[PDB]
Order: C-alpha cells, then structure tokens, then sequence
C-alpha cells in the first residue's frame, strides 16, 4: 500500500503519462523508455532490504505493489527514490506490460498490447 | 554534417547530417541530443543544470522519408537521444515485446532504414 501521492501538481510529469493506481493510491507517472527500473518519488510503502545503483547513488525497491491498469492488475516493484522530480514508469514495467507509445503532435497515448486504455 | 561518431534498447540508427547516429529512443527528454563532433553549432542555446548549444538544422533520414531537425550538444551525455521533440515530428510509435521494443512510424511501419 502506498501512502499519500498527493503534491504532484508542483512538479507535474510531461506527456507521455499515465496516471495508475498503486498499492491503493493514484500515481502519475512519466513514461520513461530511458529509465531501466521504475520509481516511486514518495511514501512508497515497505521496502525491501534489496536495493540498486542509480547512476549516482543506492535506493531499495519496493516490496510487490499491485498495479491497476484500466482494465487489468500487474504485480510490481519500484525504486524508492525521492530525488527524482516524478514516478517513472520504466522499461521493467513497459516490457512486462507490452505497452506501446504513441505519438500524436497534440501529446502522446499509451496503451496496451490490443490498444486498450491503461491509465485509470 | 556531422564528424566522426552503446544506448540500451530502444536502440535506433539513422543517418543524421550524413552520418550513422545510434541512439537512445529516450520519452524522458524533451529535446534530442548528440554528444559527439555534432558538426557546426547555432548560437542559440538551452539550459538543461547546464547550458548547451543547438546544431544548426541536420537532415535526418528515415523509412518514413527525411526531416529537418537540430539537436542539442551535450558531450556530457552517455549517448545520443531521440526525444520527444522528434518522435512528436515523426508520429512515432514504440511498441514494447517482452525483451525489447520497436519503433515505428504513424502507420506501423520501422522507421529505421540501416
Ligand atoms: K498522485
């Protein structure tokens, strides 16, 4: 369960976005090919004793948060770091979502593997 | 043009200004970026912690046919970038499969051509 996201219209992600719910709570994210892992920028939730290099300094993942997709929940764990200035949804969480992205001129979309919605 | 010129996945190579760019199909960045002899500079410029130069325009090449586009200079950068500011250009898609990922044109179509 994730404790309070509140406070991201001080530092709102660009587009491509998502806004999903995790560990109970509404999370927008930046859809981020660059990012390998994906981050939680505050009140996680538990974490694991398990942590990684980002490149730099070592923050822990997350213990396993469910993840409402529009239509479907995933199983997944995040970086706990706080000095990033948004959630990141990363390449771990694209790869096992099959998400795609796509560009438009007016922003961007991102859908599922059938183009099916995934933001709540 | 460019001088003499590895990104994880997605991974695209086109020729930029007459040379092969590998880059980084990056959504984290607003704008594209080579790092190296990115050929002349403009004397505009954007702030980034730091301030970098813009290239002059550069032809880029792609399946989908050529555009014109200037980059950011930013040597401290670990590779090259295609950022929003291009796949938005471009209409690009980036399709994820379980251990990588595709990028491709408005229509479905790669937009890589090497
Ligand atoms: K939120």
């Amino acid at each position: 369960t994730l404790g309070d996201q509140g406070g991201q219209g001080q530092e709102p992600p660009p587009e491509p976005r998502i806004t999903l719910k995790v560990g109970g709570q509404p999370v927008t994210f930046l859809v981020d090919t660059g990012a390998q892992h994906s981050v939680l920028t505050q009140n996680p939730g538990p974490l694991s004793d398990k942590s990684a290099w980002v490149q730099g300094k070592r923050y822990r993942w997350t213990t396993d948060r469910k993840v409402h997709l529009a239509t479907g929940k995933v199983t997944h764990s995040f970086l706990h770091v706080p000095d990033c200035p948004y959630p990141l949804l990363g390449r771990d969480l694209l790869t096992k979502l099959k998400a795609q992205i796509h560009f438009e001129g007016s922003g961007a979309q991102v859908v599922g593997p059938m183009g099916q919605p995934l933001q709540v």
